[PDB]
């Protein structure tokens, strides 16, 4: 429960954007939208993210990728085993409440950036 002060907000936002143990392929719009997580494109006024991946696992398991269950990839880490994910890809909309997505489930190695052992960034594919 205790977190480094400079990590707290980045970690909170990592959980919000990317930790979705209960997420499903057909709930991208509801989960991303203002009735739930209100996930927004960084640096924008309520802008729809082009892509947002939810890892279908709990935060405890995902955090282990920052340590024993990951391997180094530059200054990031790559999971040693793959995870189930739902990738939400933008279909329509500029800003909330109009962000509409298609969700696709896959199993994939996840690449994260960690700080002090805490996940702070999920590395999305360049093209989605
Ligand atoms: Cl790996």
């Amino acid at each position: 429960h205790m977190q480094p002060e400079h990590v707290k907000e980045r970690y909170k936002n990592f959980l919000n954007q990317h930790v979705g143990p209960d997420m499903s392929v057909q709930r991208c719009n509801s989960e991303i939208g203002p009735n739930n997580r209100k996930i927004t494109l960084s640096g924008t006024d309520n802008g729809c993210k082009p892509v947002n991946t939810f890892i279908l696992a709990n935060k405890r398991l995902i955090k282990t990728v920052c340590g024993r269950a990951g391997s180094p990839q530059g200054n990031m880490v790559r999971s040693n085993q793959p995870f189930p994910v739902v990738k939400c890809v933008l279909n329509n909309g500029e800003r909330h409440p109009y962000c509409e997505y298609r969700g696709t489930r896959s199993t994939r190695y996840i690449v994260l950036k960690c700080e002090e052992g805490w996940p702070v960034h999920y590395h999305e594919d360049e093209v989605n």
